[PDB]
């Protein structure tokens, strides 16, 4: 079985915060770019045997994606907003780093990634 297991979405034993930040990167960040044309190769875990990639995980040793970003947030998994935008950061980059410069997955990435930006730069103060 060559993919590894999914990250985590929950653990019992990681303190588990709501901050007005966080619900929104729920309701406006995640909700932005899960419907967009764009979200769904980004909507789950690589799957490296379906999409016959066998070196994907020999490349990417973290792997993220929107579906296990999405689940943390329903989950209060994060702490922080922070750990939620790095999140993002590491699917983008790990996009970055596979594919070759100009491939359609990564101009896809590019359009998520500059909506992301919009929003974050749009964060709210901490009540
Ligand atoms: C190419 O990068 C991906 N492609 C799919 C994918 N199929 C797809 C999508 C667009 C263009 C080309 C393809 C191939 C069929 C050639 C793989 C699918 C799918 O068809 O279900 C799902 N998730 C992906 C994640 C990724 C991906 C992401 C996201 N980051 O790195 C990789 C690799």
């Amino acid at each position: 079985s060559m993919n590894p297991p999914p990250p985590e979405t929950s653990n019992p034993n990681k303190p588990k915060r709501q901050t007005n930040q966080l619900q929104y990167l729920l309701r406006v960040v995640l909700k932005t770019l899960w419907k967009h044309q764009f979200a769904w190769p980004f909507q789950q875990p690589v799957d490296a045997v379906k999409l016959n990639l066998p070196d994907y995980y020999k490349i990417i040793k973290t792997p993220m994606d929107m579906g296990t970003i999405k689940k943390r947030l329903e989950n209060n998994y994060y702490w922080n907003a922070q750990e939620c935008i790095q999140d993002f950061n590491t699917m983008f980059t790990n996009c970055y780093i596979y594919n070759k410069p100009g491939d359609d997955i990564v101009l896809m990435a590019e359009a998520l990634e500059k909506l992301f930006l919009q929003k974050i730069n749009e964060l709210p103060t901490e009540e």
